[PDB]
């Protein structure tokens, strides 16, 4: 799988029970954002957990579930979660896969070499089920939240504004929170462009380099 | 390709030169971030070329050597340097890639669906010539540098203390720079582990959730 | 061949003259005890020829269809048979396998270092022709049927009640002829579990050992 | 690997450190039943753990030493082993082998069909690194000691007084725990036989089945 294919149509068994990916997120008009960990009851998945909990609401305010996976079986997720709840005091609300034979994680490369569990994979899928961004960390290095919801932020606005996000967006260390204007493939984006234009809106560091603020 | 492959022998040609990957950076002992753009004198493309070159002591330092790639030519190249150079006083010294016919772009699937272009894609490759982390961000979002040098500076301190790290080390909500101690593959790593909770060396939440200061 | 493995597609001719493994018996919704012999008139296998004959209806009642296989060929077999009718007073009932050039044997794994006859080798196959155990005993050790007997009275109540059982079941030393409760696969499971649990259904030396009567 | 083929040379981690099979226990002139698990802290594979502690100097008392195996790590034999000592109060004093690549596993067929851990196997290997018997029996269902410990009787006595033992010995249902004369391929083993007949010790049912007690 690469950026720009469709989620493949499948049916995962979760702590929530069964559901069909992507259609249970895209028929509510949902993004998802799916991450494996190697193994339940790990200390840095554990960690991982505990993170993704707390900002659990900073994804659904913006119309992003988070949906887990790993090859364990549904009671390891169940009894690990308890574990996170009574020694954490984090209450897991957000589903988990169990994906048991291996079979989601091997359709979407999320199996190092010579393994037989995933990596720390991440898959940003959109509301038309299409793969907008994919992440591979390995089993040794946890994931920083804080970046994939910077992604899924810049992801929203590039959709809603029809602009790309520089590094860092939004501090950016030339143009700060300002978004890129891409080129035009459209009489609308050549009219929506040219009136940004003429109401003030853009600034440039040559003709191929436009920007301007939301 | 997935984590744990040898990175793919191959001749490339760049700005400063060919060189054979791994072999070029390994054979000094170094590890590098290989990353893509998806075209020369774009702005998103822009802003992380100069982002990445304000950066590059930051991974040199650490013996991670960073390099550019991308379908266009090398005369398409340095023509785009030049333009970096002359316009935001940053001169590039990291070598690019002009990746003919996109066959290593195939090889790494760095190319997005229906296009012949890479999407912005980063492997970390180690002094083995082993890929540690593989991303995939997509044309309309730029990237953020400072995420992939934590990355990498987790990677290496995993490799030199023999450690996991929690999400968002060196600043976990929990344990903060703390590094997670792995479980004991050996009977005298029994020993130890037991020998340094006596000492307090390693600190823990559980008996499978031991962390220690480096 | 393994555990879980498909049975081979194969004709074999026996003393009730030819049949097609496994479709001969899972067509009939039986199971098979496919188990071998060096050779005809040896005492050994004589012995275990009585003491299948005498158990051929323990079998039978359960599902089971014993058959035998020898190198020897069926003139071989009927020569025997006949002698075991006339002296030990037990007619064979069940069909033995003359294995012409030992092809089926050397598939199964059943000829031992440097020999072309076969050693003593079990193999209980089921109803879907999937191999569920697999036994190995030499030339100068005879089995004892009433230990296959307890190995398939076991997977049998495995596949029906949808239980494991512990050592030496019916007679465990911890449970005696009570059934090991696998781990909920689905979050429906999980519930009925705790409710199994609440009505001491189930009984549990931990949350991961537990145990019911039959 | 088959019935009279050396045990494969090759190191094991253990619970009691790194050991050389079958060297370590043929170098003592001892021999070794080597048995596998699916998984530690499974409910079984527990029954299965007490069942062999509680025979270990069974075993021993013949110069047949216990040996264990799973995937798992050396962390969880130890916290597994705890487990059976504080819960059901037998101390495990025999090794575990943590075959945590899979590669012995691997070479002794132990690996059932779509799985990545062993199922129920057991090798028994003599003084001379020769395989005398192989059992594979599933998750599904625990062994039963008692029949592995008649085996190994049953080799050891076949060995010392060149007997072949007939269908569950030492209770055949025709000649109890008399062993069987087997041909003679020797001078010695000619002027043995003969010798043991001029001193009544052989009865008959024919001339090519003739035993004898011990
Ligand atoms: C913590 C966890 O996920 C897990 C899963 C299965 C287990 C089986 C036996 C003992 C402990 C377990 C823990
Ligand atoms: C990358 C850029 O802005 C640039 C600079 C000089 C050029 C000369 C000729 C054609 C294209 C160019 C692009
Ligand atoms: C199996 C046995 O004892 C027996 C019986 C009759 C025979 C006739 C001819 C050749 C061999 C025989 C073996
Ligand atoms: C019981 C056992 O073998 C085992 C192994 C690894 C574990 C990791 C985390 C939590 C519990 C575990 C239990």
């Amino acid at each position: 799988v690469v950026i720009g294919e469709k989620f493949p149509e499948v049916e995962v068994k979760t702590t929530h029970g069964v559901i069909k990916l992507p259609d249970y997120f895209a028929e509510q008009g949902k993004w998802f954002v799916l991450f494996s960990h190697p193994a339940d009851c790990t200390p840095v998945s554990t960690t991982e957990f505990y993170a993704m909990q707390k900002r659990v609401d900073q994804f659904r305010e913006l119309g992003v579930e988070p949906i887990g996976l790993s090859v364990d079986q549904v009671f390891s997720h169940i009894k690990w979660m308890e574990w996170i709840k009574e020694n954490l005091g984090e209450e897991i609300t957000f589903p988990v896969i169990a994906d048991d034979r291996g079979e989601l994680a091997d359709k979407l490369g999320m199996i190092p070499s010579g393994a037989t569990i995933t990596a720390r994979a991440v898959f940003i899928v959109d509301d038309k089920g299409i793969i907008r961004a994919i992440v591979y960390y390995p089993a040794e290095v946890g994931r920083d939240w804080d970046e994939i919801l910077r992604l899924v932020k810049a992801l929203k606005v590039s959709d809603e504004k029809g602009v790309a996000l520089p590094h860092k967006w939004p501090n950016n260390e030339l143009i700060g929170d300002k978004a890129i204007v891409p080129p035009a493939s459209t009489v609308d984006e050549v009219k929506q462009r040219e009136e940004a234009k003429a109401k003030g809106e853009i600034e440039s560091y040559d003709w191929w380099f436009s920007y301007k603020k939301l």
